[PDB]
């Protein structure tokens, strides 16, 4: 009906959320090397954050602190239909407040991360320039992955299924990104948005 509330949602942080049911299991997540315990001051509330990789130590650059998914038993549970490890990797200024070994089931909040006009537009719209800052997409479908670090700029590898492997690109780490090394990206998929 009219006035009715359909959608909500959070901009402040984007959450990082499970798709699989069971148990939250630490990996990497080493205080003082990749992750650090910050407490708010107007609230009392503190909150494990992880570190970013300049702000790490040697041993914490190579890190790569996540949370596993597990059953009972201990075995990885693996995402219906992609068959692949369910583990969700938290890169810096990540909060977590999930205890270890909790139960959670999936849909659940694992992390959290914090977020012209008139004549000359057309102009600029007729001469075709480019933004200042360009959004950035995806050229060929497949999964995603990271590579190397600080080698300048850092590095991501596209993987298509029946592609050309050795495919990869180049961005930023100076640019808040919003790529998934953990899911698949469509060539009609955004990295930055802009």
């Amino acid at each position: 009906a009219g006035g009715e509330t359909v959608a909500n949602w959070d901009p402040h942080t984007m959450p990082v959320i499970t798709e699989v049911s069971g148990f939250v299991r630490f990996t990497d997540m080493i205080d003082g090397q990749t992750i650090t315990r910050q407490t708010d001051e107007l609230t009392g509330l503190s909150s494990l954050v992880v570190l970013d990789s300049a702000e790490r130590t040697a041993g914490g650059k190579d890190l790569r602190p996540a949370l596993k998914i597990v059953d009972a038993q201990g075995n990885d549970v693996l995402i219906p239909g992609t068959d692949m490890p369910a583990q969700y990797f938290l890169p810096g200024k990540a909060i977590v407040q999930l205890e270890d070994g909790v139960q959670i089931s999936s849909g659940d909040t694992l992390a959290r991360i914090p977020q012209t006009g008139g004549l000359p537009r057309v102009a600029d719209l007729f001469e075709a320039r480019r933004p200042k800052e360009p959004a950035i997409l995806a050229e060929i479908s497949g999964i995603v992955s990271f590579g190397k670090e600080t080698k300048g700029k850092r590095r991501l590898v596209i993987t298509p299924v029946d592609g050309s492997d050795p495919y990869e690109e180049m961005i930023p780490k100076w640019r808040q990104l919003n790529v998934f090394e953990g899911e698949r990206v469509e060539r009609g998929d955004v990295i930055s948005d802009g």
